[PDB]
């Protein structure tokens, strides 16, 4: 008829009729995980639920290296920069003159202002991809064991109602047991004091019926809040992931901008050095040093 | 006395002034303006115009040789960055996101690697096409000036002796003038026989030893006039070399320039891959995909009975 594995009812064997997905096809966290999962290494028996909330963990867990492989590349930048920058305050070549030395001298800077840019696009990195990767949805921690235990404690519950259950099927039997007998010692002989006996164990008998009857929908009931708690539970690990998955996406998408925007802006640190290149002069650049070096004007004639 | 000597060359006294035109009238040429010997600002030390070229040229190879230096340094410096790029790349944090998201991810991660090859493929050409070139422009011109300054400064050593000679053959001509003009007083108080002789003797002496002044002022003359021609061509020649210098050096830090753009170029399109990724990331289809393996089973509770 039906069948109860670990408290909980379901059809049986069957090739039973029913039964449709509560979300065709999206593969719901809602529809999948209503059976226990036997660990088949032999380390016990878990609800389903644990493997969602399992799941979700590991994602954040995900999340969080993700977040320090981020702040390894900030190191490196930091430490490209720093390089960069002690080199362009490097004196090699210092005392070449002229337009070529304007143009030297802003080659050194333009490595300066490379620096500047990759230590600014470090800090982007920190502010705007790092940070949200790590503090996204800091407070999980006990909130989820909360959930978790909440989800436990029904289970409890429904455990509880299913041995209350058993035992009125034991009083129920014992019962019926006790008066198909009492019935046999009246057909062997009343008497009169035999008899009302007789009626009170058919009494007690259908009471214990009944009870069974209340036990059975106390425990169904139990099921059922523990089911509607399993699906609202469930449908909200389900959205969380997706958002989760989001977030980073968005968050990916940033890094990339952030990368592509940065290499425009250090492209553009040589145009100041083109610029200057393309203004030297050889023959200004001799007249103008011949102008601060001559030793003097006159030619030299014959003595006397 | 309407000229003047200054360091055994001669130019005028000036007077006042003559005048006399450049060479190369409207340049500021090295053949007009380093006849002259440096004064030392301090002492009476004199350093010849054209060692101050010569110098010039040596420091022009000093700092090619700098710039060159400069770049290793700039060469060592990307490839430490390459090389931390690359370890970077090859990091297992969050290797165990699985699905697109996943490989999304898995191209973040490689895309570091790519920026790695393109900042080594840089450094590289920086060796290639900059550095070196720098480096192993002109090797032997440390010693083809070396030469050189011997050349003139050979010319210059012999002008210095024919002046002396000159200044040699004065010190014999006054000495014979006096020596004729101081005999004719020995005549002129007590004339004797031997004396009007010793007057002949000293007058052929003399006129000998201005003869012997002329002929060394023409030999120093031509001295000078050799030194002069040799100094304008070789003068003319260390112009050349300085302008095909800077040339050279500006094209090369051309060069430069060349690779600083294309490799941020090759370094921007890196991105692009993991941005191809990242738009097919598909939260539902992830889910599917591990909603599949991760199953425990399909079927819902039903009530007791």
């Amino acid at each position: 008829n039906t069948i109860t594995i670990n408290c909980v009812t379901f059809p049986h064997p069957d090739t039973m009729p029913e039964q449709q997905l509560l979300k065709p096809t999206e593969w719901s966290y809602c529809d999948y995980f209503w059976a226990d999962k036997k660990d088949p290494q032999g380390n016990g028996t878990v609800a389903g639920f644990e493997l969602l909330l399992q799941k979700q963990l590991k994602g954040k867990q995900m999340q969080k290296e993700m977040s320090e492989f981020i702040r390894e590349r900030i190191k490196i930048e930091e430490e490209y920069a720093k390089n960069l920058a002690k080199l362009s305050q490097n004196s090699l070549a210092a005392q070449e003159e002229g337009s070529l030395g304007e143009a030297w001298a802003q080659v050194k800077k333009s490595l300066a202002d490379e620096a500047e840019v990759h230590l600014k696009f470090s800090a982007k990195l920190h502010s705007e991809v790092e940070k949200p990767l790590m503090n996204f949805r800091e407070n999980f921690k006990k909130d989820m064991k909360k959930c978790d235990h909440h989800i436990a404690d029904l289970r409890k519950q429904l455990a509880s109602r299913y041995a209350s259950v058993e035992k009125a099927r034991k009083a129920l039997t014992e019962r019926q047991k006790d008066l198909e007998m009492k019935t046999q010692q009246l057909e062997i002989k009343l008497s009169n004091k035999t008899e009302e006996d007789i009626k009170k164990a058919r009494r007690k008998s259908t009471q214990a019926g009944d009870d069974l009857m209340r036990c059975v929908d106390l425990y169904n009931q139990a099921q059922s809040k523990w089911f509607e708690e399993m699906v609202t539970t469930t449908l909200e690990l389900e959205r969380l992931e997706v958002e989760r998955v989001e977030m980073i996406r968005q968050h990916l998408c940033q890094y990339t901008q952030l990368r592509h925007e940065t290499d425009m802006f250090n492209q553009s640190t040589v145009e100041p050095v083109d610029q200057l290149l393309r203004k030297v002069d050889p023959a200004k650049d001799r007249e103008l040093w011949v102008r601060e070096h001559k030793t003097g004007n006159i030619r030299p004639v014959d003595m006397e």
